[PDB]
């Protein structure tokens, strides 16, 4: 309806912690970054909707900010704010951004981002891109929307496991910006499992790299567990 | 006048540098009055013409911010950009990330299409850069069909005439064959543009076309630079 | 029985880590022996990767029931050890032990507690894009003529555990044995199957000794 | 029908280097001396020539120059190569970033096509140099439809006579199969050149093309040296 | 069938492919290549890593300056000999690991008189060409006729060539790789040759990966390499 009109851009923002550049010392640290994360929340412009700990996932990489917004603009001064003006920016490298533009779906308007929808972020989170096949787009529109429903039929089997399928065109290498939230990390590796089972992935050309980690609570619990 | 726009030698480079942590620091007002210097110097010896800056924040790892400059010959161009590096600290806290070359020419069908910076036309508020390499088989294709295919290629973007492009030869300039810059007024428009250009025939005949920068044109250096992680 | 398993790949950075090393090693031990203490993250083995390809030195084999735990022992390794602070991450193979399509008794040699090998072979995997589609009794009988062709290596031991979602891959694979030329000829011998026309990526390999405590693998670090 | 100039042993090697930001410093006159004494006691001795010195800034993130140099033994590059890294401050202070080895052989259809170099023509004033990498089938190919690809191909670059080619083997001597550079007065007739000769049926033969390398041949070091950055 | 027991020997084979430090070695390089060639002393005394060569690769890549080809009954023994070359000497000290490939001696599928140059004792070539080699996903389970076919034309191909000796070496599950390769002729234009000439095989139909190639110029003894490199 409105959902299917409205504005926003989304952004994975992937961080690498810095060994030796953060320190022991972290309660102050962390203050600061809280403090950084409430005035955004007031602002009412860049909606944080996680933090997460990435640690074990891959090398060279150990947090994710998931922030969202109606103009790119507004994320673009956060992610600088947050770089330029938190020591958690300050001792943290940029490894990855994924990047995406909320448009209705081609064939379904029903099919709606979890975060559009404003549903509550699930405790565990995998992102990653997406590059369909070259002939995807330009394929007979039915085969293509059956394809689809096929591919929707086959994730039914995990109603407690919410999709953001996002476009990313221009914002980055790729095609689409996929977020998967569940509860259990256990039930986003079986949805992946059985979504090979589907004519979708002969349409395939790229899908990684896999960002995939547990949303903090707070600011606190992912400060103190990175490398100082 | 479309016969002489077609015949003018113009290089273009977009010029990619992502900022050295921790090497600027928080005194940058020498810096930005360097650079502002070495820029206002570039357009009186009036040979390499900017056509923006660009701020790349938020795009990717490892880019932060662009050059995009023009100039009769490539070695004015080479000059320029050895001269950033060399003679300014901002070049010289900077690194390389990537450099996209090109050299204008006319179309291959259609002689009214040229680049937007060839038309004279205002720089767009936003871009987005990228190479491009066509498929092995697109050049000897028969002509009649990879014309109809650019013609329906063209027709696919009829929505986006606020979109300009610069679609622009870039062979034994670098590693690609095309070098590819869309202007407009706001990002939305750049990426709906790309989207609806998947749905052409075009599309089953192409082996590259990354790495995109895109990011927001800048007024002046002062506003770019601090920007700027120190 | 529900497990996630890691593999922890490490790089040794040269100058790091000195030849002070025997309060590192104290220190890591203690580590060690802290999480055997806990219970959570089982330690099935610490390797010696020396000259198996550059930019990694050792591995560490770790098991638990819940991913956090793993996470949590990564992030503390690499946070409270002096061994981990000086060390790179090299890259992880992550992965949740789930059942056999087809044959239910195929289990991880470390699902079934079976003695760890003494060498052994890591890889992630993932198969071709139309492997999962195809036909099922045509993979069932493609999987299990891949299986027959390993009857003559029964000393080597298979942990074939599926990765979806836990990083760029979908299997991570590891071959434990005695001796490291069964692990080659096995290898060999697996590559005349059927199964090798339905492969998209099986890099980067991981090949190590088993050592006895951290102390082994300290010493014989470039340092 | 050039039985000598087939016949005869010639290693080729373009040896591209990355200035490494901050090493080179402020004071060159004493290095571009150094620099020119090292060339000129090669020159001296006999065994290597050095064809060009280039210039390749603004090609591509990661290179600033590059020698062209070649010697009947490849032993005697390995040598020169080394002594320029060891013993002459602009080799230490610089990185290697590529290079590009291959031995002349006579062509396998047309004897009378031989490298620029090996027929002693003066070297182009700008260059562009590039690994080659066949299709896995076109060796196999039966040889009268190879010949006639490659004729085609050769009747494809018949405007083009001002670029001078230099096509060599380039097997076991680093990951590729031939070594091409192609150089020329004017730099836009080498991009004119690449353009038109995608359109050969001998592209559909093709698995590898890149890095390539582009630049201006200096008249001496201190053109080159003066450029980089410090 | 005249060359059973040397078709039945465990040998494992490395090639460990190092760079130099710009600026670690310094100009007085005596006491680095008195400990090296100390080092590689030792080793021939303790009679288990024997060193095959060491050869000079200034030239030929980026990123790759020498290399030690060495050969141990146990896959364990190069494993402490590449460690403590690293630990314990200044030389490999300055160095860093580029690449390392390694490889276990098996009998030949089909032709078991093709052995590697190392197992048959050869006297090490003056030059070589070392490069990993990977097969199309359609070699192995391909009909064993056909495969029999295919290479017996490509040893046919190699005819000319009696002067350059192969080592065609396992290489499955230690690294990235099926096969090690390595090449050894009196005359680098011999090996250029070869590989030119063996294109023209229907073997390479069915090729992946063989990548990144090292080449370089066996030295005589420690003291040459070391003085070629960047101080």
């Amino acid at each position: 309806e409105e959902l299917n009109s409205m504005q926003r851009y989304s952004q994975f923002a992937v961080f690498r912690a810095i060994p030796g550049a953060l320190g022991s010392d972290r309660a102050e640290i962390v203050a600061q970054a809280q403090s950084f994360f409430d005035g955004l929340e007031t602002a009412g412009k860049v909606e944080v909707r996680g933090i997460y700990d990435l640690a074990g996932c891959r090398a060279e990489a150990d947090f994710m900010i998931w922030w969202i917004a109606e103009e790119f603009e507004e994320i673009q001064a956060a992610f600088a704010r947050f770089r330029r003006e938190t020591v958690l920016g300050q001792v943290s490298e940029v490894a990855w951004l994924g990047n995406s533009l909320h448009r209705p779906a081609e064939f379904n308007r029903s099919h709606l981002p979890s975060f559009i929808m404003g549903e509550i972020p699930g405790d565990w989170i995998t992102v990653y891109p997406f590059v369909r096949s070259y002939d995807w787009y330009i394929m007979d529109p039915q085969k293509r929307r059956k394809i689809l429903a096929e591919h929707g039929q086959a994730a039914r089997d995990f109603p407690d496991v919410r999709a953001n399928t996002v476009p990313a065109f221009a914002l980055g290498d790729y095609e689409w910006m996929l977020a998967f939230e569940a509860p259990r990390l256990d039930r986003i590796v079986d949805l992946m499992h059985k979504m090979r089972y589907t004519e979708a992935r002969l349409h395939v050309r790229e899908e990684t790299p896999f960002f995939t980690g547990r949303r903090v609570s707070e600011v606190s619990e992912l400060v103190n567990v990175l490398p100082g």
